[PDB]
């Protein structure tokens, strides 16, 4: 078998992507965060505070004919921006561009955290990272990727983010008309959970390619690219007035600059993120200082290849027995 959904960015700065879902029967379509950084797929629902509830579409399992209660089961998750949320469980039928998974997790959320109450665009998350790190408890469940696999023509998804466009995620076939050149396939650690690898090294504009070993995670759900202090530094220093802000939380330069490329390693091969990719707009209404889309992992613990990277490459998510990543330009 085989999936194919569209990913839409939720908003004109492409802060995230949302992909339709049909949950349950008669089919409740929610739109989902697609998070290869994370493992539960989680909703709001019909159990959701309702203090916590402005916008969003719900789930609600009594009108689903195939829901079941997950006995005893409860999840509990936070996120790197600080966000987090919390629930029971039901399995029930879950179908991603017609890829259809029986007997899913579905996390209820019965509390969630600010940041989703105060966006309206997305009805929760579809985890993609390796299943150890779902947090169900006492039994941990897998993720719909985990679920569908052995189903797949092949054991794979693929992630097409667009530039303030609409993308694709493919499940179990790599679609050779979308990217260009080949594919570089490189090594996964998974022993912290996530799609880890090691980049070859970056370039900033059209300066030398800078040979060193960053090691850091595939993430679409992490909205910008974080990366050593040294390597950021280098980045910046090339636009004009840029600055790192204690007060914003982060680089921040003149919205009136054009920003350079950057070019990042994949084996021996090259991903150009153009500049304007990097332009994350005023920091406040009105501003005419721009918010930047690199920034440190200094204090984060982990490098993390966010949107702002993946959206410039197709990337193929190999779930084989020993996983590896791909990237292809396009
Ligand atoms: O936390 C993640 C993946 C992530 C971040 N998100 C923010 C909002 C909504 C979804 C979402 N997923 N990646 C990460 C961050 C820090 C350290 C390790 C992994």
């Amino acid at each position: 078998s085989t999936g194919s959904a569209t990913t839409t960015p939720i908003d004109s700065l492409d802060d995230a992507y949302i992909t339709p879902v049909q949950i349950g029967t008669p089919a409740q379509t929610l739109n989902l965060d697609f998070d290869t950084g994370s493992s539960d797929l989680w909703v709001f629902s019909s159990e959701t505070t309702a203090s916590e509830v402005d916008g969003q579409t719900i789930y609600t399992p009594s009108k689903s004919t195939t829901a079941k209660l997950l006995s005893g089961a409860t999840w509990s998750i936070s996120y790197g921006d600080g966000s987090s949320s919390s629930g029971d469980v039901y399995t029930d039928t879950v179908s991603v561009g017609g890829l259809t998974v029986t007997g899913q997790a579905v996390e209820s959320a019965k509390k969630v955290s600010s940041s989703f109450t105060e966006d309206s665009t997305i009805d929760g998350l579809l985890g993609l990272a390796f299943s150890t790190l779902n947090t169900v408890s006492p039994t941990q469940q897998k993720t719909f990727f985990d679920n569908a696999k052995a189903s797949l023509d092949s054991p794979v998804f693929t992630a097409d983010l667009g530039y303030h466009a609409p993308g694709t995620y493919n499940f179990g076939f790599i679609d050779t008309t979308a990217y260009t050149g080949s594919i570089t396939y490189t090594a996964v650690s998974t022993k912290q959970g996530f799609w880890e690898w090691t980049s070859t090294g970056y370039a900033v504009g059209s300066g030398t390619f800078k040979s060193t070993s960053i090691d850091g995670i595939a993430d679409t759900g992490t909205t910008l690219l974080y990366l050593p202090a040294t390597v950021v530094s280098a980045y910046w220093a090339q636009v004009s007035g840029a600055k790192s802000s204690s007060s914003v939380g982060g680089y921040v330069f003149p919205c009136s600059a054009t920003l350079p490329s950057f070019t990042f390693g994949v084996g021996s091969a090259r991903i150009v993120i153009p500049g304007d990719y990097i332009d994350f707009g005023p920091i406040s209404t009105g501003s005419s200082s721009c918010f930047g889309g690199i920034q440190s992992s200094a204090g984060i613990g982990i490098n993390i290849f966010g949107d702002v990277a993946l959206k410039a490459a197709f990337v193929v998510f190999n779930g084989a027995t020993t996983p590896t990543l791909g990237f292809a330009s396009k």
